[PDB]
């Protein structure tokens, strides 16, 4: 459980990064794609893509980033009380694309890299800590789902 004061610099940086939603998922994929290959396997649409500017340029992945950072600015704005939003989420991502709970942390630790690089003074330890929880509760609920959906994370 976040306190209320955790949830506050959870959406105090992400009203960041929603004045750059492209942006952020753009570089949050760029840098997941390079710490941990196997992901880009996972996006069998963006597989082929070589480089980084290639990455940069494909409107396709950054529309996808759109996308995902929207669905997750959704939930992390419900506080924990995301059920009705994770649901969907849980489905499709245990039954469609087949995504481990170890990626989900792969991102959550590339979305941690690029707040820090791109908002050190309003991500410090405390608001690191905050979006850590938050998006650690995300994993834990979501893998639940994906336990009641059949098969593990
Ligand atoms: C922050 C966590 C994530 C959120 C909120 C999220 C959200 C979404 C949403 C909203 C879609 C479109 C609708 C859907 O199919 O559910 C989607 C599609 C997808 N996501 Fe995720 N996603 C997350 C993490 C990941 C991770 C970690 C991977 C893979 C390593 C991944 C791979 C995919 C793929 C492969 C698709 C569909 C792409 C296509 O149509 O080619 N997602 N995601
Ligand atoms: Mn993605």
């Amino acid at each position: 459980v976040l306190s209320e004061g955790e949830w506050q610099l959870v959406l105090h940086v992400w009203a960041k990064v929603e004045a750059d939603v492209a942006g952020h998922g753009q570089d949050i994929h760029i840098r997941l794609f390079k710490s941990h290959p196997e992901t880009l396997e996972k996006h069998d649409r963006f597989k082929h893509l070589k480089t980084e500017a290639e990455m940069k340029a494909s409107e396709d992945l950054k529309k996808h980033g759109v996308t995902e950072l929207t669905a997750l600015g959704a939930i992390l704005k419900k506080k924990g009380h995301h059920e009705a939003e994770l649901k969907p989420l849980a489905q499709s991502h245990a039954t469609k694309h087949k995504i481990p709970i170890k990626y989900l942390e792969f991102i959550s630790e590339a979305i941690i890299h690029v707040l820090h690089s791109r908002h050190p003074g309003d991500f410090g330890a405390d608001a690191q800590g905050a979006m850590n929880k938050a998006l650690e509760l995300f994993r834990k609920d979501i893998a639940a789902k994906y336990k009641e959906l059949g098969y593990q994370g």
